[PDB]
C-alpha cells in the first residue's frame, strides 16, 4: 500500500475539508471557486483513500453526503422519499466494471435503459389528484427548498396531470443553450456577472426568491424518475419514461434500451458526438438497470443507487476551443 496509514489519514483530512468547502460554495451559494473537474479529481482521490483505508471514512466526509444545506430564504421541503446522487464513470472500463458488479448481484446479464444526463438543476414534483402541489430542489437529499411558485412559471411543468392521480417524480430543470447565450449578452449590458455555465444559470434562476424575475428567464424540463408511483403500472425504467410522458410530463426522447454492455458504450459514444446538435447541455450519460425488481435488489449506498452509473462528459466548452 503506497500510502502509509499516516500519509493517508492526513491526506483524507486535507481532502475532506477542501472538498467540503467547495461543496458549500457550489450548492449553498451556486458560486464555486474551482472548476468542476478540479473538484472531481480531488474527490476521486478521497474515494481512493477511503477505499484503501475504510477506517478513515467519517460522517462528515463528502463521500457520505449528497448535495448541500438548504438556502434558508426558501421554505423547507422535506422529501417523503429520499433523493440521492449518482456514482460516476470516466472510462469505458468504469462502465464495464459497473456492469460486472451488477451481473454479480443479479446473477445474469441485464438490459440498461440509457438516458442523457441533462445538465441542469435537480427537481422533485408532487401531485395530489392530478394537481401540482409542490416543487422542490434536491437539497441535502432529505430536505430541499420549496420552489413551487418558481416552477409554475415553467411551461413544460404540467399544472394538472392527465389523470386525477397522486404521484411524486424527479427530473431536471434546465436552460437551453439558445437562452443561456442570450440571457448572458443581456446581463453584460446590465453589468451583471454573466452566468458561467447553463447549469448555474438555471440554478441561479430557480433559486431566486422573486418569481417576477424567474418567470422571464425561460427554463424547460425533463422527468425521468418515478418516486411515488401512486397508480402507475410501469415495471421498468423504459416503461416509466413512456408513462411519465403519457400522464403529461415532458420526457427526453434520446433514451435507448440496451441489451448488451457493448450497446451501452456505443450509446455513450453516439451521444458524445451528437452532443453539439442538441439544444440543451448534457454532462454525460446515465446508465440505468431497466428492471425495477432488479433495482430493488441492487439497492442504494448512503449516497447513490447501485443500479446506475453516470458516465461524465467534460463540458463541450472544454472540447471546443
Ligand atoms: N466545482 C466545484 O466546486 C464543485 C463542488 C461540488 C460538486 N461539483 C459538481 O457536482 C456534481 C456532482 O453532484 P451530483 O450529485 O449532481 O453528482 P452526479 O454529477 O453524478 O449527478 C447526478 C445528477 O444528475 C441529474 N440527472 C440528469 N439527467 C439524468 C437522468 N437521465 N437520470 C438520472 N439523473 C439525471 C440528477 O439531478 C442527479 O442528481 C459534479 O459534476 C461535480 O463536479 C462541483
Amino acid at each position: 500500500q503506497p500510502l502509509t496509514l499516516t500519509a493517508a489519514t492526513t491526506r483524507a483530512q486535507e481532502l475532506r475539508k477542501q472538498l467540503n468547502q467547495y461543496s458549500h460554495e457550489y450548492y449553498v451559494k451556486d458560486q464555486p471557486s474551482v472548476e468542476d473537474y478540479v473538484y472531481d479529481r480531488l474527490y476521486k482521490e478521497l474515494v481512493d483513500i477511503e477505499t484503501e483505508f475504510p477506517d478513515l471514512i467519517t460522517p462528515d466526509s463528502p463521500t457520505q453526503r449528497v448535495g448541500g444545506k438548504v438556502l434558508s430564504g426558501f421554505e423547507k421541503a422535506p422529501h417523503d422519499i429520499p433523493m440521492y446522487s449518482l456514482n460516476d464513470g470516466f472510462s469505458k472500463e468504469d462502465i464495464f466494471a459497473f456492469d460486472e458488479r451488477v451481473r454479480k448481484a443479479i446473477g445474469k446479464p441485464v438490459a440498461y435503459c440509457c438516458e442523457l444526463k441533462i445538465d441542469g438543476l435537480a427537481i422533485s414534483l408532487r401531485y395530489e389528484n392530478g394537481v401540482f402541489v409542490r416543487g422542490a430542489t434536491r437539497g441535502d437529499g432529505t430536505v430541499g427548498e420549496n420552489i413551487t411558485e418558481n416552477l409554475r412559471t415553467v411551461r413544460s411543468v404540467p399544472m394538472r396531470l392527465t389523470e386525477p392521480i397522486s404521484v411524486e417524480v424527479r427530473g431536471e430543470c434546465y436552460m437551453p443553450k439558445q437562452s443561456f447565450v442570450a440571457l448572458n449578452e443581456e446581463r453584460e449590458e446590465n453589468g451583471q456577472d454573466i452566468f458561467a455555465n447553463p447549469r448555474n444559470a438555471a440554478a441561479g434562476s430557480l433559486r431566486q426568491l422573486d418569481t417576477k424575475i424567474v418567470a422571464k428567464r425561460n427554463l424547460n424540463t425533463f422527468l425521468y424518475t418515478v418516486a411515488d408511483f401512486g397508480p402507475m403500472k410501469a415495471k421498468t425504467q423504459f416503461e416509466a419514461l413512456e408513462e411519465l410522458s403519457a400522464i403529461g410530463f415532458r420526457t427526453n426522447p434520446e433514451r435507448q434500451l440496451c441489451q448488451s454492455i457493448d450497446e451501452v458504450w456505443a450509446y455513450i459514444e453516439e451521444y458524445h458526438e451528437k452532443r453539439s446538435t442538441l439544444p440543451y447541455e448534457i454532462d454525460g450519460i446515465v446508465i440505468k438497470v431497466n428492471e425495477f425488481a432488479l433495482q430493488d435488489e441492487l439497492g442504494f449506498t448512503v449516497k447513490a443507487p447501485r443500479w446506475a452509473i453516470a458516465y461524465k462528459f467534460p463540458p463541450e466548452e472544454a472540447e471546443t476551443v
